[PDB]
Order: structure tokens, then C-alpha cells, then sequence
């Protein structure tokens, strides 16, 4: 059969969690997005020659996911401080120092950034886990994100 793969998406409010998930999905950018809303969306897609299919959860289940995109926003100091909070909590609900995970620090796109590259990169490492610059409004790193996170639940096991 074809191989599904469940993705999570978590992050603080604002980060751009559902823009990420619409751009990947509907291939459009969405302006606002109701931040209480939690849901989920499929997509069929060819991830380096291989057909799968994808079901994101976009969080405002949990215990199914088989990788974790962690969102901070470049220019949210906050959200980036808040990441360790979300990392703690997928080790938790999954009981494993093992998860695949890919930090993204979304929002690339503007200009004030305040997390650099250094900084990410650096959170990142000490989770030994990728880190993906990218945008939803722009589609910059998008699908790497989302495909990179594939990779890592492909190379888990
Ligand atoms: N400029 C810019 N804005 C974004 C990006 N991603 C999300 N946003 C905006 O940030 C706000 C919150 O995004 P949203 O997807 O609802 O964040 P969520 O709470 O994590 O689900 C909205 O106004 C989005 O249009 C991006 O890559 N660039
Ligand atoms: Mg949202």
C-alpha cells in the first residue's frame, strides 16, 4: 500500500502554524487564520520520487504523531524562548528521547528579524534535529520543512 506519515505542527500562537499547513495544502497564503482552530489536513505528494500521503494536525491525535514540526517566528523572541516547552512536551506524551522533529523558524520573509540564524541553529543542535528557515508567505522552505521531516521519520526506522 501507499505510506501515510502524521505530521504535528506546534508552536506558540501566531508562529504561523495554519499559514504553514494552508501553503502546503491549498498552496495559497491565508492573511488571518481563527487561532483556536485545530485541525486536520491531507495532502498526497512525491517526496524524492517516493508517492505518500501526508496528514498534518495544525494545533491551537497528539500521541499518534510520528514527527513534529516545532514553529517559532524569527521575529518573536518569544516564540523562540517558548520552544522548549513544546520539545518537553513531545518527549513526554511520546516517552521517548527519540522523536523525529524539525525546528522552523518561520516568517523569514520580514525584515525586523531578532532570532538569527546562529541562535537557531545552535537550539537546534542541542535537540539534534535539523533547523528550516521558512516562510508561508513566500513558500520559502515550506515543502523542505515538511519534506525534511518525512526524511527524519523515514530515517527513524
Ligand atoms: N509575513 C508573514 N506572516 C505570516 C507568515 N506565516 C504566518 N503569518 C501571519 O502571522 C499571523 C498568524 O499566523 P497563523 O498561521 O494564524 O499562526 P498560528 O497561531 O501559529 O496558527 C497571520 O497574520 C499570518 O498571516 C509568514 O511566513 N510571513
Ligand atoms: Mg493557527
Amino acid at each position: 500500500g501507499m505510506t501515510e506519515y502524521k505530521l504535528v505542527v506546534v508552536g506558540a500562537g501566531g508562529v504561523g502554524k495554519s499559514a504553514l499547513t494552508i501553503q502546503l495544502i491549498q498552496n495559497h497564503f491565508v492573511d488571518e487564520y481563527d487561532p483556536t482552530i485545530e485541525d486536520s489536513y491531507r495532502k498526497q505528494v512525491v517526496i524524492d520520487g517516493e508517492t505518500c500521503l501526508l496528514d498534518i494536525l495544525d494545533t491551537a491525535y497528539m500521541r499518534t504523531g510520528e514527527g513534529f514540526l516545532c514553529v517559532f517566528a524569527i521575529n518573536n523572541t518569544k516564540s523562540f524562548e517558548d520552544i522548549h516547552h513544546y520539545r518537553e512536551q513531545i518527549k513526554r506524551v511520546k516517552d521517548s528521547e527519540d522523536v523525529p522533529m524539525v525546528l522552523v523558524g518561520n516568517k523569514c520573509d520580514l525584515p525586523s528579524r531578532t532570532v538569527d540564524t546562529k541562535q537557531a541553529q545552535d537550539l537546534a543542535r542541542s535537540y539534534g534535529i535539523p533547523f528550516i528557515e521558512t516562510s508561508a508567505k513566500t513558500r520559502q522552505g515550506v515543502d523542505d520543512a515538511f519534506y525534511t521531516l518525512v526524511r527524519e521519520i523515514r530515517k527513524h526506522k
